[PDB]
């Protein structure tokens, strides 16, 4: 309790320590659509990619709340860095569904091993002696250029080519080839490129069923540490939402910081703080961001409490969490629009971080697992026990 | 910790135990604009007016969170009862600013003593030998008909009639006269009538300065129990917001309960749950109510944590709480409008509780301490250290 | 053009002339759940129930825009009166789908004949020699107590009781029996009671198919006057939306009128107009009502233009109109909530017209033809040519 | 009437004719932050910069509604082009406040003369023999690189340097020097650079008082054509709002166009049109854009009607128009956020026009004359006759 809360405070302070390095690489990351080498070095030095790595492999092995709070503070310095770091942690946590052989191969001699993952089934696999032969093209591979391994979801087929089942497959960087497809107006430095494979061999021990990848059987396993009892897919959505939330909070802080030194054109208000319309409006916008913060924290706490108690979360609670994260990022994007209205035309200058937070948050917000409309339907459906409209929870 | 959480669960169960009595008196309360005798008996039997009464006087002496959770559940059975109960508790807590002589006179032989309070300075007082002579007319006296005492704010004047200062004055039912002025379309049974006084004597020991009434000096007093270190005015706003919130939650529960047994006219959807537009919309509306719940809980927790730690809350935190409560009730009134759209034309039948929750929540929401626009300006102003636009925090 | 615009100005002035009578009967209508005799006399004297009656029967024979503007002004004096008047006009227009024999029987010696109509198929009819035998129970019969005839939709069945088709059936007051079922918290004076029939004879000439009742074949008929080329069902939705809109505008006017003579509790603003937060907020709320006004006017103009040109409106335009009216009333209900926040706790006093407009608008807004969620789905579906989710347009 | 409506249809068709050229130059304009030469040639060939130029100088001399409708269609092809074209027309109209000598010098031998204008008083002027000496630095000079003249507002000072009054000053390209300061993430091709002047001579005939620049005395002048009776400053705000609106409409069209060929990740909906949540949500978003369209059209019509009738618009109507335009662009930015949610993660690819419309509309929306918060306060204040918070209407 006090131990896990103490660690959080230390990791938050690490983000502030290494923050200036991440901030310094923003301009280059914006140009190159890739995290600078100094940023990657800082991520490795800070151990911020190791929050959800097992303690037995030299990982920090924290909880959802801790990763969430770290994600929010990271976004102040660089949203792309925050997005990459949290996907790595999420991917590393999702890797714990694989056999020990796979985990030993990944983390055995690499405590700071970083994984990518794209869960869209964009490839086909066939059984071969000793494993599988995999072919596919997986887009939105966040941070793939810096990652050691990749978790790729694929559709198994027989000799005829008829679909038989779903698979989740762990494959190293040496077997990967990356196409340059990430040409966007937000989260540019994340380098979410397309992973390509053509008749790539993947052994049995690094392949699991799609069913086992989305399994929550470990929720009640007292043998495992609390972290690995956590609902992993929901946990990933929560920390991704935290990245977006953090950018929104940084945007709010900037607008507050600059408000006393500028006016509201073309009004008589030479100081934005002299306008009570501006001030009351900012109070409203802030409360929406505060609500988004409480949505993320509630979801994180629910996942942690269930993990520590070693109880399985029912579908209703998991569906609510999907509603929470979509709602939180939705509130942030609306709040960011209001903050642009507050700050003015100078928001859209390249020298101004406000448009940086605005663009990055909006791009990341439309990640599948953060879809607000899907979240509303999932959560609304939980009140009547309707069939979930998504495959995994 | 576990003790205070245990008590809450017991008091929540009392609300369910006595709930049917409150529910049974709804029709009469709606007619008579007054709480039925059976309801008042239940309030006295349940000890629900004694949550913020001192343990030394035989009170329960709970915290803000406990009163809040009790308020929310009470609103399911009768919002007017919930509104009256929470004002009594709030008034009883505000009475702790008076001298021991006053508190002994009120609570000494009456553990279940119930106080009214209206903080609008609607009267004038002059010094007389042994105390003051008070004259005034105080509207919105919630539950005055059932109360033993009343806390009335007044403006002190000299022999000439020139204003000299503010006063808070404790005066018994025997000295009170009540005008029938509560003719409303919501919270009818609350009986928020006008208190009238004409040259009424009030002794020194039952009069304090307006400054002392809004004081937070007791926040650091280790001699006092935690409850009386709590910021009382903010605590009252939080529990009033809980009453409104509870009605909104009861409205949501009803709409969920009835949804599978009705359609959406004039559409092809014979069942409301068959419409995914309805379901996703309900998920959205529910999340707004969930946000309002987290706003109230956050404010309650902040007040409790400060009280237990015996630390004074800074103005910024108090201004944020005023933003929280106004935002929460604002979200509830908007959510109620959405729930009427969900349920349909049958919402407005007198036999339907939905319009009951709708009307009661909306009426109570416009209590001064819950003003959403004031809350936005107070909280927004806290970011720049602007002068608060209200007299007390 | 100038002639039809001239008439509108005269009818708007009639509403102001007879308005005081409608306003005088508000208290009684609220008590009795029925329009006072003086109100019914004024409706008959003013010819306001005859706007959509044919000129050949001594009717005014106006257009949709004129009825809409009259409806909005009527709501200022009495929303229930406005709601009843517009339903009568709408019902009278819908009666033009019946044979000349029926129209002559209704309007032949009664220029000011008033019809009710409920389009929910709540009865069953069987063929009998010379017509049909009808049995059913039709709720929400707006203004039935004052009406001469009623248009009732029913499901035809054979001797076995198997459904064969839909019917629309015109039946006089002499054959009607009314159950007292209208016990509501808004639009009380409308007297929307349940119409009951038990083995009632209805002749051939006063019965048409449900298909013919929702027909728009007359849209291109140059023989008919423009009014009867109008899409009647859509026209009714537009004028019903105008009633709700008018109440919202009256609410806005009241808040503006009272703002300079009251403060914002518990703030330092003794005058509501001194608060720029209040003023800017009121400007926003007003613009939403202005948008709702333009939605209704656009729909009315589209229907009129098509009627005068004698061109048929395509489904896409009809689906858009259903989106317009639902959106307009949705904006008004949200705006009314904002106006209560603006005005304060005094809004909910029975002496205050603001809660009167608030309750009446909200109740009327949930009429099937004004369902905002249905309107959104209908209009959204028109972009892709999806099957409409409602039976008639 | 029919003549002016006929011309509009022809100019709308010109936009479609030259549209492909504007669309072809988008990529280069995005790179260079400047309109390509082919785009400038098309603007000159199409006469789209001459809509508000006088007929006596070979201009088209249209009205506000016509320029507005042209602006909306132009934004479909290139928002930057639309923004530049409408500012030129607006600037050319504002030039009609200058003496005939200035107008003859500008338009005498140049029917297609294009003016810039920045109305922020960013310079100081002193009287010199024959005119003034002007020094200043004017940012946000939209399309300055392609313009022949510039209208610059400045503060007149005496020999001591004490402020004496405001001036509006017409100065040619030959006397201008442009600093490269336009480095933005939206409306990049507009080239809104900083105009710099250092001791530049400006003769008497090309200088007017700030009072005369914002004058509406010509509103009743029957000698002038209707266009030059129009309230010029309000007219400019309306057409700027039309540019933003047009981008929003183009965004809506794209989302509708692409909806049937993509799904909603990670849901079971492989087609976006199969989700009724998506469809109803799109209907709602569309209606907000429709409301924004009616806001702009209402303002344009009010300005035109007053110009043709040669009546002066009162302050209340001008304040309402400022509310209309701010509200319209506010609805569009909110609608664009909803359209990104509808379309998904692919919205933010550089190849996708949706982010192009999103970025351009949001940047242009924060033009001073389009400030939503100022508009709300101006319009709200008009209900009580409060002093306007802006210098000119």
């Amino acid at each position: 309790r006090s131990e896990t809360a103490e660690l959080r405070a230390e990791l938050v302070e690490r983000v502030h320590k290494f923050g200036p390095v991440f901030a310094d690489g923003v301009a280059e990351g914006e140009r190159e659509r890739r995290l600078p080498d100094a940023t990657v070095r800082a991520i490795d030095q800070s151990q911020l990619a190791m929050l959800w790595t097992a303690k037995s492999y030299g990982g920090l092995e924290t909880d959802v709340r801790t990763m969430s709070e770290v994600a929010k503070v990271l976004s102040h310095y660089c949203p792309s860095t925050s997005w990459v770091v949290n996907n790595v942690n999420g991917s590393n946590l999702l890797a714990s569904k694989f056999p020990r052989a796979a985990l030993d191969e990944v983390f055995g001699d690499a405590p700071g091993a970083k994984l990518a993952s794209v869960f869209a089934a964009a490839g086909t696999a066939v059984r071969t002696p000793g494993g599988y032969r995999l072919t596919g093209s997986w887009p939105y591979g966040t941070g793939i250029l810096h990652d050691d391994w990749a978790i790729l979801v694929a559709r198994e087929v027989d000799a005829d080519g008829e679909p038989v089942g779903g698979l989740s497959m762990l494959v190293p960087a040496r077997d990967l080839t990356v196409e340059d497809t990430w040409h966007t107006v937000g989260m540019r430095a994340t380098g979410s490129h397309t992973v390509v494979l053509r008749d790539t061999f993947v052994p049995e021990h690094r392949v699991i069923s799609g069913e086992l990848q989305r399994s929550r059987e470990s929720a009640t396993d007292l043998g495992l540490p609390p972290l690995f009892r956590t609902a992993a897919i929901a946990a990933m959505a929560v920390v991704c939402a935290s990245v977006v939330l953090g950018a929104g909070q940084a945007a709010r802080a900037l607008v507050v910081e600059k408000a006393p030194t500028r006016g509201i054109a073309p009004s008589k208000y030479t100081r934005q703080t002299d306008s009570r319309t501006f001030v009351s409006s900012l109070g409203r916008t802030a409360l929406s961001i505060d609500a988004a913060e409480m949505h993320v924290a509630r979801a994180a706490t629910a996942l942690d409490d269930a993990a520590y108690d070693a109880v399985a979360l029912p579908d209703s609670e998991l569906l609510r969490i999907r509603g929470d994260v979509g709602q939180a990022v939705s509130l942030v994007t609306t709040a960011l629009d209001e903050l642009l209205w507050a700050h003015g035309a100078a928001s859209f200058a390249e020298s101004n971080p406000l448009q940086r937070y605005w663009r990055d948050a909006n791009t990341a917000a439309r990640h599948a697992m953060l879809n607000v409309h899907v979240g509303h339907e999932l959560y609304g459906g939980s009140f009547f026990g309707l069939d979930p409209i998504v495959p995994s929870l």
